[PDB]
């Protein structure tokens, strides 16, 4: 319950020697895409931030700008995502899932359902600092309904603390989800939003066990994934992050490749975001749950340099 990542600090690290090798790779006609990917997937984000700085000191050019202008396609996206400061990554993804016409409900849900209260608290903050707006005013302007109210509950980064579990309560709560389950998460929404958004994790895992003993089914079993509802999808992402974040992302990754095509926007966002948190645990849930390794699914769904950088990120 000690999460491991797939990317560690490279050594021996020489930011100046790394910046000089990237310049050369990009300098002139064409590009050496392979020196680029070898450096970027074997340096962690802090290190990358230090290569960016060195690069700006030595040539008076911007590394990202240069990647952007030299690279192309998904390889470009991947590399540019690797380069984004970890501190801003989430705030940035949220600015774009929201900005423009429509909304990307998907990023909304993934990030709010999966990040820790501390991580939500940091995001709200970097967002205010960088974009100048209040995260909350925005979500609230793009979404509506119970969907909207559950994201706001989640944005308070206020779930109860893991202490004493009172079984009576565990018991009261199970009886109400049981009932809403039967109702197709159709009503008394206000009540199950209160329960799922605010109770501690230890208290809700207990609730789900209890729930299973009343009904004979697991709470997620009472909601179709593939089909609709934005709130349903958000309820589902919460339930699963409550039991295991790594399992939730393994499954997220699996559905980004199963069937014709790939949701490359999700493949990349996840691979990058969790590369230094729980990407190894995720690879483990994927294999136990999917019967395939992340590596082989990715080998098969992607191609080229985009594919080799992803496989280096992945690790085995
Ligand atoms: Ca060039
Ligand atoms: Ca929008
Ligand atoms: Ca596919």
């Amino acid at each position: 319950k000690y999460t491991r990542g797939t990317v560690t600090a490279f050594s021996p690290f020489d930011a100046r020697a790394d910046a000089e090798a990237l310049r050369k790779a990009m300098k002139g006609m064409g590009t050496d895409e392979e020196t680029i990917l070898k450096i970027l997937t074997s340096r962690n984000n802090a290190q990358r931030q230090e290569i960016a700085s060195a690069f700006k000191t030595l040539f008076g050019r911007d590394l990202v700008d240069d990647l952007k202008s030299e690279l192309t396609g998904k390889f470009e996206t991947l590399m540019v995502s690797l380069m984004r400061p970890a501190r801003i990554f989430d705030a940035h993804a949220l600015k774009h899932a929201i900005k423009g016409a429509g909304t990307n409900e998907k990023v909304l849900t993934e990030i709010l359902a999966s990040r820790t209260p501390a991580e939500v608290q940091n995001i709200k903050q970097v967002y205010m600092q960088e974009y100048e707006a209040n995260l909350e005013d925005k979500i609230t302007g793009e979404t509506s309904g119970h969907f909207q109210r559950l994201l706001v509950v989640l944005l308070q980064a206020n779930r109860d603390p893991d202490g004493r579990v009172e079984e009576a309560l565990v018991e009261k709560d199970a009886q109400v989800l049981f009932r809403a389950g039967e109702l197709k998460w159709g009503t008394d929404e206000e009540t199950f939003i209160t329960i799922l958004g605010t109770r501690s994790v230890s208290h809700l895992r207990r609730v789900f066990d209890k729930y299973m003993t009343i009904s004979g089914f697991q709470i997620e079993e009472t909601i179709d994934r593939e089909t609709s509802g934005d709130l349903e999808k958000l309820l589902l992402a919460v339930v699963k992050c409550i039991r295991s974040v790594p399992a939730y992302f393994a499954e997220t990754l699996y559905y980004s490749m199963k069937g014709a095509g790939t949701d490359d926007d999700t493949l990349i966002r996840v691979m990058v975001s969790r590369s230094e948190i729980d990407l190894l645990d995720i690879r483990h849930e994927f294999r136990k749950n999917f019967a395939k390794s992340l590596y082989q699914m990715i080998q098969k769904d992607t191609s080229g340099d985009y594919r080799k950088a992803l496989l280096l990120l992945c690790g085995g």
